[PDB]
Parts: structure tokens; C-alpha cells; sequence
């Protein structure tokens, strides 16, 4: 009972110095790989144009790490020579000051139309066969349609087909990012007492998180006690802990881009016989889609073992509650989310270098709900946590 | 002495949470909205309408959520509740923030979501479909996968409701900017020699907190010196020195409204250059200002700052010493929306409207000076949300 509760504030503040040994950001000639590595899913898919918008994509390949505006900001890789990024003319200086590849800019003034700029570019190279970021906004599909009258097919298996093998220096910046929240998470149950705060909780953890390096943060944070657990992505309202109440932890940062996300679900007090069962049916769940991972093995089999370790307990099966009503995991690297999705239906094989989360939630309507995550990344010969699963209701840190 | 004077824990006590806060949007007015967008489709020849998790779900439903890979969406149709299409998981958490009567069309983790986007068109034969332009293009991909018919930008739609602002709106925009206005004063007061712009952020977010905002600070930008004439910044901390411009980007939201207020004060004493600079900045944003009444084309507004700077032989364009980019953006549930006040829109202001002013001049290698408050159209004319800066080192009138 050592990790929960023992602990007060600067008490805890002692232990948040700058993170040290940080992982290399990603270098040059890894940009020009993933570079080469869309033109060889391009080449598959019979695409000789690829258009990237601003987002965890444009990141991915060009080193830009700017969110999404109203304003056309990407990048246009066709077969051959630096691929083109469009900007806004504004925006130069500030752009130079974050490319971490090679282009050659083709600015457009503020009344300009940027995707006329597309399809010049296009024209230029003789590409006549778009795809198109799926994580871009629909009114960039209505702004090339008044210029493109070709098929502009959907970019995600090129996309995925890059991001979801990690390399070993994405595996790196991840591990730091899995490392610190780790950390953040156990300070976080430390520093809980009777009466404290949701928004206090929160609040420290986004400290915690920038004290110790993170790129902004909390990237996100959900906190709930007691009856809330059972929503998984919880609900509004701020609650005070309460011995006897589970709590629940998902959070969050990111290092060069790259995401942590860990939950961990604890009791606050003395557990009841049905939080306990529960709670170490999680705990069986997860290890049970832990042993299933290794390369060739389809995603929804991963899903599946986790189902079917409910099923034998008598919860499930399926969706149903109580039970686990959502994916057992999704895929993890520049985005919170993305592929590979531990999904029913999804025939994905997995392939060495992808990360996922595992995290095969129980619902028990009316009561509550338990949430174990750890991030995996595939290996040769099977699979490697990202951060050890828990180990008892009121041991939450291996 | 508006600039420094003040310690940090001075300011402190200047943070009560906010008084005289505005009502949140009731329902009544989320029915207006959805009977709005009907008419809207109608005058369009749409019979459906999509709107994807955002800002526009938020405007039409309540629903706060941010966009995720997983569709939540309100299908719009021209009768009946209008049907919300989501994560059956999601149930309970999207009972706790919905405002609006829908149908809930909830789809398990394998199913396919857009089918039921379709299946509901198909019961109401409904063949013409309007899709919100600031959804994820692989919504677009998910129902082009099941409609060979056309797919219509939902653009008019959603602007043609959201631009003009109803008064609990502006109310609500109007304590977001009281507030944000109060949090730019007290940052400005506890500046002093050495502050870092990391610190100042720090504070920034802190304030927006304690008064009561959403989720404190929405965005901040601060830039010392030099660093000022990057119109968003650029990466690294400084610290402050005697004779730098101080620039100061920030907003929150208030029930998702937004405030956005950008203000460029003198730490010390400012030199000829940065003096001229800050007056001519006043003057186009004034200008820009008194440009706005109904029917005046958005475009318009942007020309009346640049003459200005034309004028005192800047520009002309967007060259540079001048205004690089547009003179503002509108602004509610997001920072950024209709209408633009950027050369080449011809959308004419009408009462309720509501935009940014913001004619940043940079001045490269040097400084750049910016001055940012939100105006809405009244039916004669414009009313300030906050009212403009008075001078280099008075940025508060
Ligand atoms: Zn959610
Ligand atoms: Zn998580
Ligand atoms: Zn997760
Ligand atoms: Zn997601
Ligand atoms: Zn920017
Ligand atoms: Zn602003
Ligand atoms: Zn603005």
C-alpha cells in the first residue's frame, strides 16, 4: 500500500528535474526515408502525387509540427526531386525556421488560391494521380476539385503503410515520453487524499509534466473517482476523492511529437470484493493481449484474446456489458490514435516496429469501471511493453 | 503606469473568479440554429446536411467534443429530430453534454459508421447531400464509399448561420474578451527587466484560469524585440530587455465562445522607428474600423488598413515594411471562421457579424507591431468588444 496516498505536494515536487539521458530528435536523412518510403507505396498504389496537410503528417515528413488552419499549408511529394510545400507567404520565415527537409517553397499571397499552387505543381511533374491526406479538411478536397478533374484517392495506406513501424529512434522518443508519465502517474497516486480534486489531480499532472520536459503538457487528461470510472472517456463535472473509490488516470504528453498514454485504475481505501475481481480480470485481460502480439498475427486477434479471457469469466461476451465496450487498442506514434487498430474485423498483420495501446477496459453499468493501459511495440519474435503492466488494485506500478 | 509596478502576487489578487457571468446558449436557440441550417439547405436544393464533431457540432447540438477518428455526427435532414450518428460507447458521455433532441444511431467499433449516415438518407429519400467542410477528408472517402451521388461542400450552410451572432452569443464572446482584456493588463503589469516569455505564458494561462475561462489560456503568443516581427512567433524563450516591444497574442473561451486580443506595448523607452510604427498601427486599425457598416464587402475593410499604411508609404500590397497578411478573421465557437477580412472576399458585413482587427505591420530585422481587438456589426455600423489601445505605453484605454 506504498504507492497510493503517502506522499504530499513539494514532496512530490522533488522528484520533477528536467528529464535527463532525452532521445535523439529525428535527424535528416530519417525524413529522406520516410520520403522514399511514401514513393514506394505511392508506386503500389498507382499514385504518382501525394499531398500531406499540416498535422501529425506533415510532421512525420517534413518536420513541421504546426496544427491544422483554415490556410493550406502542405506538403506535395510527387516521384521525383523535393517535394513542394505550399504556404502561405506570411508564413516563410517561420516556416524555415521548423523544416527539417529539404523543399522547394511555392508561396501563395493571402487573396491567392493555394490550390491552384496544387495542381500547377502537378501539372509541372505531369501528375495526374492525387492521393489525398485523410486527415486533412474536406474543404481542401472542394478547393483542388475546381482545379483537379482526375480521381483524388484517399492517402491512408500510404500513410499508415510509413507510420505505423517505428523506428528505433521514434521508439525512443516514445519510450521517453511512456517514461515521464509513468513517472507522473505515480506521483499522481502519491499525492492523493481524502477530499482531493478531479481538476486538482489534473492540474498537477500537467505541472508534473512540464516539469519534467514534456513538449506542451498534458497532451490530454481524464480523472475520474468512484461511479465515474464506468464512462470511458469520462464526463464533466468536478469530483472530491472519497475512500472505498476507485480512481482512474489517462494521461498523456509528448516528446518531439511522439505520444505516451497510460491509464491506471486504483482503489483509494479498501477495495470491495467486486472492484477486486474486476480489477484483476483487467489485469488478466490485457496480459492475455499481451501474449498474443507477435508479427503475422492479425489485429483483431489481439482483440479477440482479450475478449475471450472476459467470455471464460462470464462478462461480454462481444461488446455487451458488463464487459469491454470498446477496441482493446489503438495505434500510437505522432497522433494520440492511429493504425494499427486492435479492432475487431481488422485483418492488419501486425509487422515488427508498430505500437499499440492495450487497454481492454471493463464496464460494470451503475458501478464502475477498470481501465489498465500500456503501450507495446512489435518485435522480431513477439512484443515489448513501452511501461510494465500494474500489478495489484492498490499496487498500480510494477 | 500601465507597464510593470505590479508583482506577481499583486496581480493575484486581481483574479477572483468572473461576475456577472453570461447565459450559456439555451435550447430554444439550438432549435433556431438547426431551423436555420433547414432553410439554408433548402435555399441550396440540399436534404441533407453532415456535421462532423467540432465547432460546428458544439453550434448545432452542444456537443464539445473535438474531432477524433472514430464519426460523430449530426445528419441533418429537412424533418423530423435530426439523427446523431456515434460510438455506441460513447452513449452515456454524449448524454451528459447534448443540448438538442436527436435519434441516436449508434454504431459498435466494427461497424461501419458512414452506412448509417446512408441508411438514414435512404429513409428520409434524401439524395443531396451537404458535407461540413472541416471535417476529416476520410469522412468524405467513408461516404463517397457508399453515395454515387453528389457530395456538396457545406460551407454556405454553416456560415450562412454561424457568422451572424445571436445576443447571448455576443455576450458570451463579450465576457471571454472582458476577461482575456483584464489577464492582457495584469501580464502587462508584472512585465519587468529579465521576464521570460515562458513566464509570461505561464502567468497568462493562470489568470484565464482563476477567472473562470474554459480551459485557461486558448492559444498565447509572446514575443520580445526582434521576435516580434514574426507575425505567430518562432520557437525559443527570451527574456526581456529595456527598450524592446513587447508583443502579446492570447485569448480563451467562455461556454466555447472565443476571445482573441493582441496588444504590442514598450518595456523602457521606444526609439523614433517603433514610435512611428505603433501610431501607424493604431491608424489602420482605427480605419479599419470605421470602414465597417452593413453591406461593406469584407475585402473592403482589409483595403482601408492598407491605405493607411499606403498612404504613409508602406506596403502597398502586402510588401514589406507593411501588412503581410489579411487585416482579421472572424471569430465564435472558433478562433477562425467567416467571414475573412482578406482581399478578393466580397461578402458583405451584416449586423452581428463578428471579426478581428488586426493590421500587423512588420517592420523586418527590426520589430513588428500588432494590435488586435474584435469588433461585431451593429445595424449602423460597429461596436468594439474591447476598445483600442491609446498609445506605445498606454496599451489600455
Ligand atoms: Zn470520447
Ligand atoms: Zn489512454
Ligand atoms: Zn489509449
Ligand atoms: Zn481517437
Ligand atoms: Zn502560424
Ligand atoms: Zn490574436
Ligand atoms: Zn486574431
Amino acid at each position: 500500500s506504498t504507492q497510493i496516498g503517502g506522499m504530499s505536494l513539494d514532496q512530490a515536487r522533488t522528484q520533477l528535474a528536467p528529464w535527463t539521458q532525452r532521445a535523439a530528435p529525428i535527424g535528416a536523412d530519417e525524413y529522406q526515408q520516410r520520403i522514399e518510403r511514401a514513393r514506394v507505396l505511392m508506386r503500389a498504389q498507382g499514385v504518382d502525387a501525394l499531398l500531406i496537410g499540416a498535422g501529425t503528417s506533415l510532421r512525420y515528413f517534413s518536420g513541421v509540427p504546426w496544427g491544422a488552419s483554415e490556410r493550406l499549408v502542405a506538403l506535395l511529394l510527387t516521384t521525383e526531386g523535393d517535394p513542394v510545400l505550399i504556404c502561405p507567404a506570411f508564413e516563410e520565415g517561420s516556416l524555415d525556421a521548423v523544416l527539417q527537409l529539404p523543399v522547394r517553397k511555392r508561396l501563395w499571397e493571402e487573396h491567392e488560391d493555394p490550390y491552384a499552387l496544387v495542381v500547377q505543381a502537378m501539372d509541372e511533374q505531369h501528375a495526374h494521380a492525387l492521393a489525398l491526406d485523410p486527415g486533412i479538411a474536406f474543404a481542401v478536397h472542394t478547393g483542388l476539385r475546381a482545379h483537379l478533374g482526375t480521381a483524388i484517392r484517399d492517402a491512408g495506406a500510404i500513410i499508415d503503410g510509413c507510420r505505423m513501424c517505428k523506428s528505433p529512434a521514434e521508439l525512443a522518443l516514445m519510450q521517453q515520453a511512456c517514461d515521464m508519465t509513468l513517472l507522473v502517474q505515480r506521483l499522481a497516486a502519491g499525492i492523493a487524499h481524502e477530499g482531493i480534486g478531479t481538476d486538482q489531480l489534473v492540474r498537477f499532472i500537467d505541472e508534473a509534466h512540464r516539469a519534467l520536459g514534456a513538449d506542451n503538457g498534458s497532451t490530454f487528461c481524464i480523472v475520474q473517482f468512484g461511479h465515474a470510472t464506468a464512462f470511458p472517456h469520462g464526463i464533466p463535472g468536478v469530483q472530491h476523492l472519497r475512500a472505498g473509490e476507485l480512481v482512474l488516470i489517462d494521461t498523456g504528453c509528448t516528446v518531439q511529437g511522439y505520444h505516451s498514454d497510460i491509464t491506471r485504475t486504483w482503489i483509494y481505501g479498501t477495495p470491495s470484493d467486486a472492484q477486486q475481481r474486476i480489477w484483476e480480470l483487467e489485469l488478466a485481460a490485457q496480459a492475455a493481449a499481451f501474449a498474443a502480439v507477435r508479427p503475422g498475427v492479425a489485429c483483431e486477434a489481439v482483440d479477440q484474446a482479450a475478449r475471450a479471457v472476459l467470455q471464460a469469466a462470464g462478462l461480454g461476451p462481444d461488446y455487451r456489458l458488463p464487459g469491454l465496450p470498446h477496441r482493446t487498442g489503438h495505434g500510437c506514434g505522432l497522433a494520440i490514435h492511429e493504425a494499427p487498430y486492435l479492432v475487431r474485423g481488422n485483418r492488419q498483420p501486425l509487422q515488427p516496429g508498430m505500437c499499440a495501446s492495450n487497454e481492454p477496459m471493463i464496464v460494470v453499468p451503475g458501478a464502475f469501471g477498470v481501465a489498465l493501459e500500456d503501450h507495446f511495440y512489435v518485435t522480431d519474435t513477439g512484443a515489448q511493453w513501452f511501461t510494465p503492466p500494474s500489478v495489484a488494485i492498490d499496487q498500480p506500478f510494477a
